[PDB]
């Protein structure tokens, strides 16, 4: 068990500064938005920013995914001790972080498409 | 145990199917971009945002389906009268293989259209 | 063994090499839709999507040149007088890092142009 909590709680880092990351790529993502549709005219590089940091997104937010689908078949595979409530408690609770982090990135797109919508109207 | 990899070459096989299908979707979509941003009097910039984004996720899927397929394609000419199961394979590498380039033709086809379209349309 | 590491190493230079070639390929390419956008008196989409598809890539392979090179030293700060393997692969990394540096500051410098003739358009 040691070897193997030592383990989880690695992975458990990991995924918290993977949502960390997306988390300051949301903020980012937002900030080219504000951006792009404030000039007359927006920088390219703007736009290819954009787009970089919504790579990056995909990318990243595939990884924690892919890793807490890991914890929880694990935790399946053990299914009550101390570590694995640990475990659980652990999991929902970075479950809860990246769906409310994600949420926050499609009302952020969401808000892109209105408003640049209403600059093409004007 | 042949039935353990011919499971497993069904799955990659859906997996393949999958992407391709993504990759038609998508082709649908940059079409509709095409003609949101060829028929509005102003820009808009998520319009363009999206066609780009578009691009870049059916390349990135492609390119899974090129590795995916390739893969597959090393373990036929490894393994190879081919025996029933490796028709299996072969055959459906090859449907897969038309699929996907008859997915990316037409692509390609709706790239064509909008340089040609854009041109016209600043034309006017 | 060095031998098999060293092959390694020469392969991961090429394949660097050709990343900033293609870097390269690609900044005349912005430089070509950089003219098509200024000298038409209305909007191109295709142009402006293909520029910001191009600038894409280059921001891309710029990443991947930056990870590759940043290996390579991580690499060499470990086995860190120096053999002559050793002092091989500073010297080339030291080379591959000026010609990556030269193509990016080619690339801001034609972005730079690109706003300011845009500016003086706008103007005019």
């Amino acid at each position: 068990r040691d070897k193997f909590m030592d383990e989880f709680f690695k992975q458990v880092e990991e995924i918290r500064q993977y949502i960390d990351r997306i988390a300051e790529n949301v903020e980012e993502v937002a900030r080219q938005h504000q951006a792009i549709l404030a000039s007359p005219n927006p920088n390219w590089f703007d736009i290819s920013q954009l787009l970089w940091l919504m790579a990056d997104i995909k990318e990243t937010a595939n990884e924690v995914r892919k890793k807490l689908k890991e914890i929880e078949q694990s935790i399946e595979q053990e299914e009550s001790s101390a570590d694995l409530k640990i475990r659980k408690r652990q999991h929902e609770e970075l479950e809860r972080k990246f769906r409310e982090v994600m949420k926050e990135y499609n009302a952020t797109q969401q808000d892109y498409r209105k408003r640049a919508r209403k600059r093409n109207l004007e």
